[PDB]
């Protein structure tokens, strides 16, 4: 696989040893061959698992998830997908890696899609080799792949709200269950129901992932309520997966606003990854997978592919050239390569709005392309009446940096900035000039 001008897809089934067995072998071969190598992890939890599998090998950990300082003699670097993309966007110089390994190469976050596009274009150019590791490569129509031990697959009605009766099978279970809900707000309702009935529940989401995941190993639990984030290498020692088979989809309407559409069906890749959390121990056959809906290719028209084009258009590759998306996912968006390329100053504002402001890609592009500077927050208050953000059925209020109380009413509306309490609280601080 390590020969230049080649992109290999390591599509071994979930639990086949891609990270703990195959990855150190590739690293050993790249070090032997003097290949400047990058290892891309989806999340910080996977980076810490990779450190345990690669312990002893000379790897540079460019992540705060691993307590090891580099000696300066390493030729292999390990970082998250978002860190790779962020450094490509920032004026910091990134070496030209001869070998590019991306683990969980099915991750659909905008920075993951852009990293795949950038890496695959360098391979198409003949400048590098690449390995994409995933049980479900882009384009998979198999939600029921192979496992380490047999799994009982059961199509059933899965509750998406609190219940008084009709789901005896959910609570009448002595083992541990990992339940995939379509949203944080939906998971909070089911968790409160399970808690009320005497269960121990840990809730996992994108913003709380690192801190809460530790609790699954730290203490006994009955249920884990999680969003689609646990599809990226997160491992549990459970005997059942309850899968609603639903997810939220960010959609850009008329190129003017972003809504969270759905809950709607997950893709076959997500369904296989969610099912893949169980059936991992050959000594424990009979793990259960309860699914409550079918699959659909709901990645078509998803804002993440447009946001990935926004990122790729602003990453330098060679003179005027611009990286294309990885071919099996280049049709998920109707975008012209280069149409989001910003001028030097607006591009710097675009990067600061994402890195420091923590705004979604789409919202960061609207602000930067309008010629607004990072610290100018007037746009958070001068949108139309129907762009008013609501908190507890009443318009949200913030004190501006000028000491004046104003209704939060952005010029551009992105549902992601107020999808939950933590998101809205972070957007209030942004609109107040606090970061
Ligand atoms: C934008 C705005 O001021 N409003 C929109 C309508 O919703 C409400 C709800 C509660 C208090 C006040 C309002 C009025």
């Amino acid at each position: 696989m390590l020969k230049k001008k080649q992109l290999t897809v390591l599509d071994l089934h979930p639990g086949a040893g891609k990270t703990r067995r195959v990855l150190p072998e590739i690293v050993r071969e790249a070090i032997k061959k003097r290949l400047r190598t990058v290892i891309l992890a989806p999340t910080r939890v996977v980076a810490a698992e990779m450190e345990e599998a690669l312990r002893g090998l000379p790897v540079r950990y460019m992540t705060t998830a691993v307590n090891v300082t580099h000696s300066g003699t390493e030729i292999v670097d390990l970082m998250c997908h978002a860190t790779f993309t962020s450094r490509l966007l920032q004026p910091i110089r990134v070496p030209n890696y001869n070998l590019n390994i991306m683990d969980e190469a099915h991750f659909t976050d905008p920075s993951s899609i852009a990293a795949r596009g950038y890496i695959s274009t360098r391979v198409e150019m003949g400048e590098a080799a690449a390995i994409f590791m995933t049980a479900t490569p882009p384009g998979t129509r198999d939600a029921f792949p192979d496992s380490n031990s047999p799994i009982m697959d059961t199509e059933v009605e899965v509750p998406e709200r609190a219940w008084s009766s009709g789901f005896d099978w959910v609570t009448d279970h002595s083992g541990k269950t990992v339940w995939f809900v379509p949203s944080v707000r939906n998971g909070n309702e089911i968790a409160a129901c399970l808690t009320k009935a005497g269960k121990r529940v840990i809730q996992l989401s994108r913003k709380t992932f690192e801190t809460e995941f530790q609790k699954t190993k730290n203490q006994e639990w009955d249920f884990v309520i999680t969003t689609d984030i646990s599809e990226m290498g997160a491992n549990f020692k459970a005997d059942r997966v309850i899968d609603s088979r639903r997810c939220l989809k960010p959609v850009i309407l008329d190129g003017e606003r972003v809504i969270l559409a759905g809950p709607m069906p997950v893709t076959h890749a997500s369904a296989a990854q969610r099912r893949g959390r169980i059936g991992r121990n050959p000594n424990k056959p009979g793990d259960e997978y309860m699914y409550g809906g079918g699959c659909a290719e709901t990645d078509e028209g998803h804002a993440h592919w447009l946001e990935a084009r926004m990122l790729l258009d602003n990453i330098y590759l060679q003179d005027g050239l611009i990286a294309s998306l990885y071919r099996p996912e280049a049709d998920k968006v109707a975008a012209i390569e280069g149409e989001f390329k910003l001028r030097t100053e607006q591009r710097k504002t675009f990067v600061e709005l994402m890195k420091r402001g923590d705004l979604p890609v789409w919202l960061a592009y609207q602000v930067a392309s309008a010629g607004i500077t990072y610290t100018d927050r007037r746009w958070c208050f001068d949108g139309t009446t129907n762009n008013t953000i609501m908190e507890d059925s009443v318009p949200a209020e913030v004190w501006t940096k000028y000491g004046e109380k104003r209704v939060l009413k952005p010029r551009w509306m992105d549902a992601r900035v107020c999808s939950d309490h933590a998101a809205l609280k972070s957007f209030k601080e942004f609109a107040a000039g606090k970061r």
